[PDB]
Order: structure tokens, then C-alpha cells, then sequence
């Protein structure tokens, strides 16, 4: 069911916002492993004093990766004369979310309508504000209010190329990189307690619980159209293996971004572009599942992709899922930085078309148990 | 003239650590952009709770990434119990170096015979101690006394791979990349006033004046062999164009490293290779010089590279200075992170065969005069 309780107008994933120390090696390293483009910047050679932010692209996804300067270069300015292209950056905060989480998302942004009214209306169904609304050079508004931990949720709408105060990356710098990937599909939380996180964000959002079908309880929240996905996790204590998610919060210093999910238009080229460059800078990925999984995909999606397509699966360790309406191609990487925390998902969905409606298959909950069997199976 | 009056017994350059807020993303943005290995780690997965330290190596020269964990992780530990694999390490001092000068070099470290002896030597002479003499597993001693600003000066010593605690990282994630680089040639520093600095190095080492043949004054302090180079910069203030050393002691808030020159057995081919990869994750170079410098070095080094190598340099940018005994190729890269602070120099020298003695051909600082007399020839 799906109730279209939003209460502001959302629109789709703008961008993520990394908070760094030093966003010039995670930009290099990310646009090399994801393959994604150079595209703006807002920094010293910019004007900008306050941050170093450099965006990179790859379809409709944006990543960009912010880290601060010495306060000292802008000592003399206050927040009407600043030069800050995201007014919302604190130097004590930025420094704050690092030493604390080290490398992870600071903000999940979305387009809205009206920047304005979302922050209000948020705030006065119970959104714990971050930074009220500013408009940017008459054309942008940005807002934010707290999501989990130290994530925000950011508002961005147009009145009518990134932000203002940010400039196109020169061609000779901007090589044009691409691995298939085109869109963030899902950004999901990891919480101590999951009960009060939903309540909160689905109390000053509108979102609704969208509904689906080891370690963990979750649950998705998403928008009307079911494009803005934001599902969030919990532990669950007192198993065999320690949970993944009480792992993350020990490592992370509490409640964060857990992992991105980006959707690819072929799986199968963007896993081998970037396994081509796991050891090269590019991004590890998780353990294969045994060959006993391949070996009973064929009685479970042989009727969506031929054994040519199984056995290719077979070779960059894709795992398959599949809800009632529609089929999931996943894979996970290993984790991006030092810490056991943020990592990503590739992902390309199957089935559900009108376009394709959003969650199409599911978030692959059903591999939990058949890769439990199937380890079974492959000891045997 | 070179007096031999070392203190103690000095051998080569060993290794140069950096400190990072995330050590994996700056060590795969070097290994790709660099052409080094990884062969070492020091991590999570090897028991330590502190700090994750991984090193890259190409020919002899090492590079060590460390960055802190939570503290949260070894709050039980004392210094007696540490899981850290550099005892000298600590959370607080790491996130005050980063915080203030962002992504830089934290030790420079060269081998001696004793590094027990090298300390108490040191600072019998003057050396404000940073972190006394630990032997490690009974096989390596590691001892630090501050250099400039937040640099030390780190000293190893054998009694017979890099450091106990270090595992040797698995075949399959180690790579092997080679662009030609093969040592440590010499590490720079900035500071603001030259005289207390070269007679506080050289008061404790007894490194001797290395001579040689705008914006800056500079001095080379030299061990007995000439093999550790060890020169300071400060600036000139009240020319036309602002000195880079005070717009680097601006933005590092203080003294620290400026640069660090890799020596190459091929330059052409180590320039080749890291310029292929600088849009896509590698390093950006200096601005290449006016067609008027390679129009003036046949005139200058004619007898040394013929006309096809000369062209060689013109499509690289590769600069070449000539002393008495011998001739240097150099070229110098953007700065490594967000701020104008550190780069990399790549260089190669021709001459001084006995092996090669150490600075043949000096430093480059004739391209000074050279450049500026080209940029007016152009200009015509
Ligand atoms: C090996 C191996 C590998 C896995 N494993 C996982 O850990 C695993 C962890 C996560 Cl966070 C997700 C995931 O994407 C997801 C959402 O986006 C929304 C709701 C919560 C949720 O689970 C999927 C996983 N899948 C499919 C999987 O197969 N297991 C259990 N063992
Ligand atoms: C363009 C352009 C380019 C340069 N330029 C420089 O900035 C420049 C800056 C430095 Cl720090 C060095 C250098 O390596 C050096 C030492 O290692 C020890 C003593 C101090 C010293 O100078 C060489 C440079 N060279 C050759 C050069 O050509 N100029 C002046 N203009
Ligand atoms: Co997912
Ligand atoms: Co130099």
C-alpha cells in the first residue's frame, strides 16, 4: 500500500556529501574506482576560503567531497561576508564529524520543490533543524535538518551548474570516465534503536514504510513516488556471528550512513571496469559466495536471465534476488576507508515498468538465507 | 669542502611517513598516481586497535600512510599493553597535525647504526626529544627528536619487513605497479627564518653545508657520505611576486615539509607514465615552461643530451640545470592535497661516477634565472 502521505513536495536524489580531511585524494580515488567525471569545484582558486568541494558525476549521480581550509584563512570574515559555497559548513563541525567518524556521508540531499517550506513544515512536524534555509544568489535554496547521527537531510530547490559559487572543472582536467553507473538508487542509516528513528523521520517527512518480502532489523521510508528510498537498520543482539550493524556503531562512534546503492545500466560492465582497478586504486568488493549458489540460481531466476548471463554473474560474484513483481542484481563492495563502516552497492533492477517504479525486487533480503544455505552446501 | 663531523653513524634514507584522516584513500591515490606497491600493513586486520598504517614501496623508497582509529577502540590499552605498531604514535597528536596542516609528512626517517645512541647524541646536543628510544621485538629500536615545525626526524636501526607488527600484504591485492622511481633523493623544509633552523639541524647531527652553484634563501645540510640531503627554505619578503615559502607557511600554519624529490632511472618514462594518469586519479604538474627554454638548451647542455632527448623534455616539461660536475632533470608536481603546501619532485642525475656521489648537479637553482630570462624571450 502506498498512501502518499508526503508532506512537502520531493522530487528525486540531488547528491551525497562527503566530509573529509582531505577532499582531493578520497575525489581522486573515488573517481577512479566508481568511475565518475570531474565536473565542479568551489575552492581556493575559486574564491572560497572556507572549504575545498570538488563534485564528481556519472549519470544523474552526484558525489562531492568537502573538507575545510585553516580557520585562519578566514579569520576576518563573518556569515554575511563569507565565501563558503555551502553556507551551511562549520569548521568545527566538519573537523568534529571526522576525528569522530572519520571518512563518511555528512549529507543525503534531495530536490524539493520549495527548500523553504520543506524546512518549515519539517521543523514543525518535529525535524531537529541544522541550518535554516539560505537562497543562493537568488536562484538556489539549501536547508537541512537532522536525519540520523551527524547526517543531515538537505533541502536543495531551484527557482529555475551545481550550486552557485561552484565552477566547471576545465576539459583538460575533466576526463570522461564512466562505468555505467547512473543514479543513487537507495542511502540507508544504521541506528542503535530503530523503532525511534523511524518514528522521527517518517514523523516530519511523510515518507511511508515501503514494504519488502541475518544481524539486523530494518525497514525502508519512502517518498510518493517511491523514487527517495532511505531505508534504515538496527542490530540484533545476541546471535552466533556478531552483528554487522553493532559493528559499525563501535567503529563509527555511533548512528551513521551504513552504505550507498548505486544503479547501474549494465552490472555486468560497471563490475568489470571496477574490478579491473580493485588493486590499481580502484575499490575491493566483497568475498565470491561459494559455487554452490551459482548452482541453484538457474531454479530460481533461470527464467530471467539465460545461463550465458548466470555464468557471467558467476564470474563477479553478483548475487540475484527476486520480490513478486520484479528481479535484483546486487554486489557490495569492501569498506571505502580505514574504518568497517560506509561501503556501497552496485545494483541494476529488472521488471516493473509502466519507466521503472522504484524498489523493483526489493533490497535483496532473500539472499540471507540462500547464501546461509548455500555455504551449507559448498562445506558438503 | 665536506668536513665528515656527523655525530653518529648515518646510512640512507629509510622511509617518510605521512598522516592522514583516511590512510587507505591517500594510499591508493599515490600507489596509482606514483607507481608504487603496496607491500606492508599495519591495520584492524593485524591486531592493531590504533592506528592504520599502510606502506607503499617503489625501488628503495618507502612511503608509510598512518591514520588514527576511535580511541574508543584501545581505551583499555596503556603504553606497556599497546597494540600500536609505531609506539610513537599518538590519537591526539595525529588529529592536531592533521587538523592543522592538513595532509602532510609527519616523519622523515633514516637508518643508522644505533638509533639509542643517535638519540641520546642528538640531544646531548640540542635535539628537543620527541619520542625516546623503544626497541621493537628485539629487533628494530625507533627513536624521534623534533626537526622543524611538526616534522621529526625519526631514527631506525637493525640489529640484523619494514617494522615488527607489519604483515606482508597478500599477493593478490598487491599489484605490481613500476614507473621508474627508485629513492629518496632529498626532503625539503620551509621555515620562517633559516638561521635557527640550520643551526639547530645541523648543532645536533653534525650534517655539513652541502654548497650550490627567487622568493627564497635556502641552505642543504648533508651527512658524511652526502646520500641524507636535508635543505631549508625561508622567504624573501618585499618582492614583486609573493614568495611560495610564505604563502606555504600561511596555508600549513608554520614550518614543515615543502617538498620531497624521488629519484628515477628513467624520468622520461616515470614522466610519461604519472602524466598518463592525471586526470584520472594520478598527480597534476607545474605549468609546462615557454617553447624559449627548450629553444635555449642545446646551448646549455647540448653536450650531454642529444637533440631527439632535448625534444624529449620539451614534450614532458622536464627542466635541466647543469653544475660543475655534473647535470640535473627535474620537473615538480601541483601540490599533493588541498592545500598550496607539499609536492613532489621528480628528478634524475647525470655524472659524478666513482656509483653516483650524492647532489650531482645540485638543485636546480639556475632554472630560476633561466625561466625567468625565457618567459621575457617568449613573451617577445
Ligand atoms: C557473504 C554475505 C553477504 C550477506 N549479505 C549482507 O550482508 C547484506 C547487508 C545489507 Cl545492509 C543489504 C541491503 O542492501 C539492505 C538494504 O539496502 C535495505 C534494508 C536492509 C538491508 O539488508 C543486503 C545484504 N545482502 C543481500 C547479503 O547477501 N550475508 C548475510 N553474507
Ligand atoms: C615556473 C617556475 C618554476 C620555478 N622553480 C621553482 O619554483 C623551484 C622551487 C624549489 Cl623548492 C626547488 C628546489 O628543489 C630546491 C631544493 O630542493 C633545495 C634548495 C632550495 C630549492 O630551490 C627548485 C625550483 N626550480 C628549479 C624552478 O625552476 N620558478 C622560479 N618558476
Ligand atoms: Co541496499
Ligand atoms: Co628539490
Amino acid at each position: 500500500k502506498n498512501p502518499k502521505s508526503d508532506k512537502f513536495k520531493v522530487k528525486r536524489f540531488h547528491h551525497i556529501e562527503f566530509w573529509c580531511g582531505d577532499a582531493t585524494n578520497v575525489a581522486r580515488r573515488f573517481s577512479w574506482g566508481l568511475g565518475m567525471r570531474f565536473s565542479a569545484k568551489s575552492d581556493l582558486s575559486t574564491g572560497n576560503m572556507v572549504h575545498a568541494s570538488y563534485l564528481l558525476t556519472s549519470g544523474d549521480l552526484r558525489f562531492l567531497f568537502t573538507a575545510p581550509y585553516s580557520p585562519s584563512l578566514s579569520a576576518g570574515e563573518i556569515k554575511p561576508t563569507t565565501t563558503a559555497s555551502i553556507p551551511s559548513f562549520d569548521h568545527g563541525s566538519c573537523r568534529s564529524f571526522f576525528s569522530s567518524h572519520g571518512l563518511g556521508v555528512r549529507a543525503v540531499a534531495i530536490e524539493v520543490e520549495d527548500a523553504e517550506s520543506a524546512f518549515s513544515i519539517s521543523v514543525a512536524n518535529g525535524a531537529i533543524p541544522s541550518s535554516p534555509p539560505i537562497v543562493l544568489n537568488e536562484a538556489v535554496t539549501i536547508a537541512e535538518v537532522k536525519l540520523y547521527g551527524d547526517v543531515v537531510l538537505r533541502y536543495v530547490s531551484y527557482k529555475a551548474e551545481f550550486l552557485p559559487g561552484f565552477e566547471r572543472v576545465e576539459d583538460a582536467s575533466s576526463f570522461p570516465l564512466d562505468y555505467g553507473i547512473r543514479r543513487l538508487d537507495h542511502a540507508v542509516g544504521n541506528v542503535p534503536e530503530l523503532g525511534p528513528a523511524l518514528t522521527y523521520v517518517a514523523g516530519f517527512t511523510g515518507f511511508h514504510q515501503f514494504a519488502e518480502f541475518s544481524g539486523l532489523n530494518s525497514a525502508v521510508l519512502a517518498s510518493n513516488d517511491e523514487m527517495v528510498l532511505l531505508p534504515i537498520n538496527e542490530p540484533v543482539h545476541g546471535t552466533k556471528r556478531k552483528s554487522q550493524i553493532q559493528t559499525y556503531l563501535e567503529h563509527n562512534e555511533g548512528a551513521g550512513l551504513q552504505h550507498l546503492a548505486l544503479m547501474s545500466e549494465d552490472i555486468f560492465r560497471t563490475l568489470r571496469e571496477m574490478r579491473k582497478r580493485s588493486s590499481i586504486g580502484g575499490f575491493d568488493f566483497m568475498p565470491s559466495p561459494p559455487p554452490t549458489y551459482y548452482q541453484n540460481l538457474k531454479k530460481r531466476v533461470g527464467d530471467v536471465l539465460s545461463d550465458d548471463q548466470i555464468k557471467e554473474c558467476e564470474e563477479l560474484g553478483i548475487l540475484v534476488d527476486r520480490d513478486d513483481q520484479g528481479t535484483l542484481l546486487q554486489i557490495f563492495t569492501k569498506p571505502l576507508g580505514d574504518r568497517p563502516t560506509i561501503f556501497i552497492e552496485i545494483i541494476q533492477r529488472v521488471g516493473c515498468m509502466m519507466y521503472q517504479s522504484g524498489g523493483c525486487g526489493g533490497f535483496g533480503k532473500g539472499n540471507f538465507s540462500e547464501l546461509f544455505k548455500s555455504i551449507e552446501e559448498y562445506e558438503k
